[PDB]
């Protein structure tokens, strides 16, 4: 029921709000990758959208993981192997390039949180 | 460690079931809808890559979520939102379209394995 929507972009994180929102999620949003973890510490969500900086959201997920599994849902618009893998290895449970469908986005946090309990 | 690979097309289950054994998983196959239960069933693979008959994967996903979590990875050459929403709301954990990174999916069904111990 809580999703922290980290993304440096405020439209794009303004769009993402709204569609959570609509589907009852309660929404945390971050800026920045110190905005982040301040965030993930004190709001706890029960997922995380990743979108951020040419390496911070990399660094994020690595930090995120030292303590926690909480799902990580990577969004960016680099959409190659190598960006892929390395953001799954990193820790992240999915990713989803950029620009995405509303919906599907809906889906894999659904997804996400069906599978994290 | 164990995977079952469905797909209908020899060439690709074969690529598919080489990668995966040189990871180090134990692959099992099985070539339609009826053979995906059987194997399912006595297997009991730790994973499932779903690539089939215009819904037999959408019904073989349906079947197993009747009786197991175990997470499946569903393959196909369709890449609409649709395609992709239906798959995943119908049980699939992931959607990767074809034709597909050997990385990327060997990422992919580490990162559910991961989430699904």
């Amino acid at each position: 029921k809580k999703i922290l929507i980290v993304d440096d972009e405020k439209p794009i994180s303004d769009i993402i709000k709204f569609n959570m929102t609509k589907e009852g999620y309660e929404v945390v949003t971050a800026f920045n990758g110190r905005e982040a973890l301040e965030q993930f510490e004190a709001e706890q969500p029960d997922i995380i959208i990743l979108d951020l900086p040419e390496i911070d959201g990399l660094e994020v997920a690595k930090t995120i993981r030292k303590t926690s599994s909480v799902p990580i849902l990577m969004l960016s618009a680099k959409d190659s192997e190598f960006d892929k893998v390395i953001g799954l290895e990193l820790g992240a449970d999915d990713y989803v390039t950029k620009p995405f469908s509303n919906r599907e986005l809906q889906a894999r946090v659904k997804a996400l949180l069906r599978r994290s309990q």
